[PDB]
């Protein structure tokens, strides 16, 4: 302390490693082809970071710990309201710095790792690939790859193992089954009852947690089985690929709403960084943002609702820790999905390289300190936080991404990866798009998250939650001046449009809390535009309305 | 050593006839104010210590587990390789056979008195001297609980035990008051160390995939290396099914399967299992032929027995779909041990399961007295040896195998039921428990009742299992197979296994069940004019795609007045899916 964030250290042998796609990573590492070394190393060097005590800041709590609850110090610099950039410009920067903080740990324990672990004969071999390994990214965008005996969105694989298969160094040919360091992060008591002032101590009771929980966390069961709600990926996986409700109909193609985000955000000109970088709103076009999409993200992932009014079977609702800014970084898809974020805006950047905080708002923030990240200044001779012009070129962190590296075909590339699938559907329809714009206050609740849903046509007043939700269209994510994210609604138009004779839609909209039940004082603005042409001069062609549900379920 | 005895938990004269608990009250009472947690630690301790043990104990959890199917080894002295009449492995357990509720009765016996056991050992280890009277004292008044699968959990619906959905619980540390440690927990999930098919010969968990004849599973259990509920599904890397988790939420749902109409808006739900549970305990006049087992030997309204109830929970536990054909977003396929009869009994649920099944023999026996093996067809059986398991024949001085009669009366094993033992009460508690919710919905609607009869065979896929699903109305081809399929009112599963003929000589079957139909003839009914439905049927394989070729005879029965003189009103019609979704 203080601990200089410097990226994986430079060396010749080793120029520009990338961080690779955590499937394409696993599937190669357990191959034939692979040694397993990378995989072992971070097997192992995430368990110890995991394991470490709460007194070292190094340990895998105090990390998670920089991010959100308990709201601590960290590297000798004042805390608690945590440390995390939310709503704000600097939000790529913030995370782009955390990211490799996380990076730098791991390395470093790896090396600690094949110091007290690997044989003398192996140990050149074992640093050899830790100096080559980078954190992987999870694509959360791109289809996964699977046997297809269609395709979609998923988890990784890693993610959804909870144990996983590594070398024991110094046995060669033997490997061992170890619990996953990738599947959840758990302690060896409830969160509630560390020590001082470490405690995690909230309308969902993670404060009864003692492991990170995917969609665990449902009122009306025993508190007991809070203590480790599990990791509902297939849920999770199934929020991911959310789209349309018609598109569950029989002889409709289905497109994930989340791969046309990405490709609209991705190939969408125009835009400066403070529209790009952030939620934050002082064009409705250019209100597809990266943190927005981050934010959906967040929600599938975790889930947020505790609860529903009401009797159901299907219980599709349930909480979990990547929906809630205090403690989401505790689960380790965080610092996956993240990676992806960081690889995003990589791209982004490369495809709108004069667009670094110039426009007149995000313009002011450009000099903020990214407390708590600490690095040495050549250019003082001295100690100081990290700004957002330090990690301007990502490289300078010593890491890269494939995408970014061989950009001569990144145009193409991004539409192999996410623009295949919008496109073959899209091009049944009529050269028109449809944008949903929407428009709210973060503190609209007290500070509490919320999803909004938006509607064409009736709503069902006690199913109006997600795509299985009659006339579903779309969310946005209240992760938690005001605030505005964009939907497509192409598709979800030309289908209200066949049932109506040809009639725009009302956009019809439901403020959800974690309880399942429907504000009605929290305002969103939100309107339908339609442009000529398709995205790869838009208009207000119809105002948003509050939909009403049942009594039973109004908050 | 061996032989084994199974005596059940031995007779302490300060608690002469323990009770068997409901296993979400008596986790209540051990996390509740005023409880000492001895009892949870026990179980919990000791049925760790009975899981880590190696596999040349045969008192293992693996080696106790393996009693019932796979490996299909021996136990106690009593060989195992047993192959059917057509080449099947099969294990030690009864299924099909009128000795189906009395073998399991001695199986989960074995399976507490093992506990027992292991309890008395980690009290003599563990617990300090100062102590060990009143951990002993714990010990000895401690019984396995059951789970009442068919009763509300504290909208009312089923669920799986609390304890079953908790992947740690906290216990005592034995000498320090007040201090507890959360560890993982073993009803959980079984877990072993390596992928089960990888486990020391000859123990490894493997389908008869490279063996010389017959079928056993084609499930990939042989890539687990944990019990899994509903985690096994295709497309997915293999890797996955090592561990494919608990998805405890999914088979709640499942265990609360209802007829298609009642999730629309307007309707009251009523679980099938309940409503089926409560009809086999309150319906007199049955044979213990017709209601011990699925078996039929040559009236629906005796087809309603234990061992069809019981093989439905099985497939709801576990699942038993690997995959389904097309386009899903929503996936409430997956695959599990608890479906499958080689595998099932590793699966902890398993026994508490079973335990329940031998409370609701009990309760039955209570009430239907004079039915035990009485009539021609189920007497044959009465005498089998219910192998591999031994006991010390007190007439002759040596040991035998247990037989049907020696369990006529459960309490001779050392244990009961409190729903048994406060015997003059029992009726008013099958309806508090089992019959409130059946009499509040039927009693909305006219004075008569329907079920569905279903009689098929348990080989028809040579030995794989399937299930039977039945709807009123026209089949949705891409979606036939649960409670949100369109028009479903229930299903039969096939827990299917070997002949378990190996013993017979080669010189020398039909199932039936019984379903509720009386909600779901009154739905179709509003919907086309009052017609009484044809029951439409799809059976329905592990790919998710149905079976042309199996036969299965469907019939829709009335009966004037409530349940609580049938006849035949429609007879059954096989329904086709999409051509995509044929097998
Ligand atoms: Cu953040
Ligand atoms: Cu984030
Ligand atoms: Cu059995
Ligand atoms: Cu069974």
């Amino acid at each position: 302390s203080p601990y200089l964030i410097t990226g994986i250290p430079k060396d010749p042998k080793h120029p520009l490693p990338i961080r690779k796609d955590i499937d394409d990573w696993y599937l190669e590492q357990t191959s034939a082809g692979s040694n397993r070394i990378q995989l072992t190393l971070f097997v192992e060097a995430l368990t110890v970071i995991q394991n470490r005590p709460l007194n070292d800041q190094l340990s895998y709590f105090r990390l998670a710990g920089i991010h959100g609850a308990p709201w601590t110090e960290w590297d000798g610099v004042p805390g608690g309201t945590g440390f995390c950039v939310h709503n704000n410009y600097t939000f790529p920067t913030w995370h782009r710095v955390y990211v490799t903080l996380y990076e730098q740990v791991i390395y470093e324990a790896m090396l600690d790792f094949i110091k007290q672990n690997v044989p003398q004969n192996g140990k050149a071999d074992w640093e050899n690939e830790a100096k080559q390994w980078r954190l992987p990214y999870w694509d959360f965008a791109r289809f996964a790859r699977h046997g297809h005996d269609g395709d979609e969105l998923r988890l990784p694989i890693l993610v959804t193992m909870p144990m996983v298969k590594v070398l024991v160094p110094g046995q060669p040919g033997k490997q061992l089954s170890k619990p996953n360091p990738l599947y959840r992060f758990q302690m060896q008591t409830l969160m509630g009852t560390l020590e001082r002032p470490y405690a995690i101590t909230f309308d969902l009771p993670f404060d009864k947690c003692q492991s990170t929980t995917k969609y665990g966390l449902l009122e009306n069961y025993n508190a007991d089985v809070w203590a480790d709600g599990g990791q509902n990926w297939l849920r999770a996986n199934l929020a991911l690929n959310e789209h349309p409700w018609y598109q569950n109909l029989d002889g409709w193609d289905s497109v994930p709403t989340l791969q046309d985000m990405t490709f609209r955000l991705l190939t969408t000109g125009g835009l400066n960084w403070g529209e790009f970088s952030s939620t934050r709103y002082d064009a409705p076009k250019n209100w597809m943002n990266l943190e927005a999409i981050h934010n959906n993200v967040h929600n599938w992932v975790g889930g947020f609702m505790f609860s529903r009014p009401g009797r159901h079977d299907l219980k599709l609702w349930g909480a979990g820790h990547m929906s809630s800014v205090p403690v989401a970084a505790y689960d380790p898809i965080f610092w996956l999905h993240h990676c992806n974020i960081d690889r995003l805006t990589a791209i982004w950047q490369t495809v709108n390289s004069g667009s670094w905080f110039n426009d007149d708002k995000s313009k002011v923030s450009k000099d903020d300190d990214l407390r708590p990240f600490h690095r040495f200044c050549e250019k003082t001779r001295k100690v100081v936080f990290f700004r957002s012009d330090d990690v301007k070129d990502w490289r300078s962190l010593n890491y890269d991404y494939a995408i970014t590296k061989d950009a001569s075909r990144i145009r193409k590339e991004i539409s192999d990866l996410y623009g295949q699938r919008t496109k073959e559907v899209y091009k049944d329809f009529g050269e028109e798009d449809y944008i949903l714009s929407i428009r709210y206050s973060r503190y609209a609740l007290g500070g509490k998250p919320f999803q909004i849903n938006i509607f064409f046509g009736d709503v069902d007043g006690k199913d109006f939650y997600d795509a299985r939700s009659q006339n579903f269209v779309g969310s946005v994510f209240n992760f938690s001046v005001l605030s505005v994210s964009q939907l497509p609604a192409r598709l979800a138009v030309h289908y209200y449009k066949k049932q109506n004779k040809g009639e725009v839609p009302t956009p019809r909209y439901v403020v959800v809390n974690s309880q399942g039940k429907a504000e009605a004082e929290v305002k969103v603005e939100v309107a339908l535009h339609k442009t000529e042409g398709t995205f790869y001069d838009y208009r207000r062609v119809a105002d948003g309305k509050r939909a009403e549900v049942d009594d039973a379920y109004r908050a």
